[PDB]
């Protein structure tokens, strides 16, 4: 009963959400 898509998902917009935060921190920060 676990979604092996999600695993992907998760991780596929790790790098997505990623680039949700890095530049927004980067404005944050500096």
């Amino acid at each position: 009963k676990i979604n092996k898509q999600k695993i992907k998902n998760g991780a596929k917009k790790a790098l997505g959400v990623a680039s949700k935060v890095a530049p927004v921190v980067a404005a944050f920060a500096r």
